[PDB]
């Protein structure tokens, strides 16, 4: 399994509180409380400015396009100036190999050459935005990743803060693509017909093709085609593969009654 | 936020260790990681059999149907059996409300008065699955939820163990589900078509319907039947909120260029 390590240097009382913070974080499910969590953990000082961008990454885990602005305290002015003025395509944060570990804005902000990023660099600034933190994370069967921004004055400087934030960041990651009600990471299982049906549960029991042609009373030619649309539908590489994923679909062919 | 307590009792290894398996958990996204977290992490006995059954639940929680099962351990012949004798429908640990505490099956199989839970708690026992803990979570926000079986001899003598299992299966739950490729909680925002889009453009700009017909040479009429359908696409409840929700859209118009 692919993991950030946890944080070796935190104290007893800061190793719980983490515990606390990811075991609540992997029970959020509306934005509302991703918000209000976001909110409380991070509430001083009240002058810091919060958003969550969930995207659909490229193949260096870059950002393409936005899936979801969660917004917490960003100003709506500058939400609105960075919309209409496509400084996604200008913000050097948004350049960021998610996955990787905190950025301190400046450390990118004192090495931009290009015209409109020195723009947009002067234009964050006088928006009270030109110093903060961003957190990362992706996911790794899922072209998606989160940032978490927190814009203010002495980004970083708690240092405990800055590693248990950054420990809890794919876990706000995971949060935010439950939140966002994205497509399933690979195609979901395609709903049977009832004739695939009855065929996946002679499968199910052993029979051979010619066997459930028999009982079925059709050719073998017509079975063959209605398993390899059940193979399809179950994303199974075979037929035996396909009576092991379908396993669900046997056990219970109905509602179960309660 | 709902979410069952953390564990008092713990020493800080252990602390420490259900730290680690939450963090971990958090990350699984595949059936092969979580088989093989599953196998790891309950290793002693090797005389323990393990499953994880995923399921679309009634509004007191309990399973409706199977949606995944992912076998980590049950001998493959009583799964067989399981299938084929539709023991779903006679399982009492089918009948938990999924999310409470862990249950010991004795404590149903001891209660248990109907014939056919008496025939299926005979036929468990002779297949080695006559005793066994069961530990489940269910979502908040979509009727889903999970039960993570361990057969076995003396179930449930590790208290500390059984405390830090049962916190970890709402974590373990959130992995199924991700690994089961299921629709999204909610429905998925709709693409919107290019003249969705520019009319989308114009209104997070502040532009009126009117200032849009005007802009696109279009009636107001038009105007009003595609806001409507950017609306419903966004699944916003209105035409300000979309401008919210639709938020992404509107600062990544094209794919990012990197
Ligand atoms: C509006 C989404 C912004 C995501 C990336 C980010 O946090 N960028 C910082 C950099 C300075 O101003 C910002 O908005
Ligand atoms: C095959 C899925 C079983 C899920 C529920 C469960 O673990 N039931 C126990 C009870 C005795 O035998 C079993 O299989």
């Amino acid at each position: 399994i692919n993991a950030r390590p946890l944080p070796a240097g935190l104290t007893a009382s800061q190793q719980w509180t983490l515990l606390e913070w990811i075991h609540m974080a992997g029970h959020i499910e509306t934005e509302g409380e991703l918000k209000a969590f976001l909110d409380n953990i991070l509430s001083q000082a009240p002058s810091d400015r919060i958003i969550l961008v969930l995207g659909r990454l490229n193949n260096q885990n870059q950002i393409q396009r936005m899936e979801k602005v969660l917004n917490v305290s960003y100003p709506s002015d500058w939400l609105n100036q960075y919309s209409q003025e496509n400084f996604a395509q200008h913000d050097p944060i948004m350049r960021i190999h998610l996955g990787q570990g905190p950025v301190i804005w400046e450390e990118r902000f004192s090495r931009a050459k290009g015209s409109e990023e020195k723009r947009f660099i002067a234009e964050a600034s006088s928006n009270g935005m030109g110093s903060g933190i961003t957190f990362s994370a992706a996911s790794d069967r899922n072209n998606v990743g989160s940032i978490l921004s927190i814009g203010g004055k002495e980004p970083g400087r708690n240092a405990a803060l800055v590693a248990m934030l950054n420990c809890l960041t794919p876990h706000l990651h995971q949060a935010a693509v439950r939140i966002a009600n994205l497509p399933p990471a690979s195609p979901s299982n395609m709903p049977l017909s009832q004739r695939e049906y009855d065929i996946f549960h002679w499968m199910s029991r052993g029979k051979t093709n010619w066997e459930i042609a028999t009982i079925l009373n059709i050719s073998e030619r017509t079975v063959k085609f209605h398993v390899a649309n059940v193979i399809r539908k179950l994303n199974a590489n075979n037929r035996t593969h396909a009576i092991v994923l379908g396993m669900h679909l046997a056990m219970t062919p109905r509602e179960l009654v309660n």
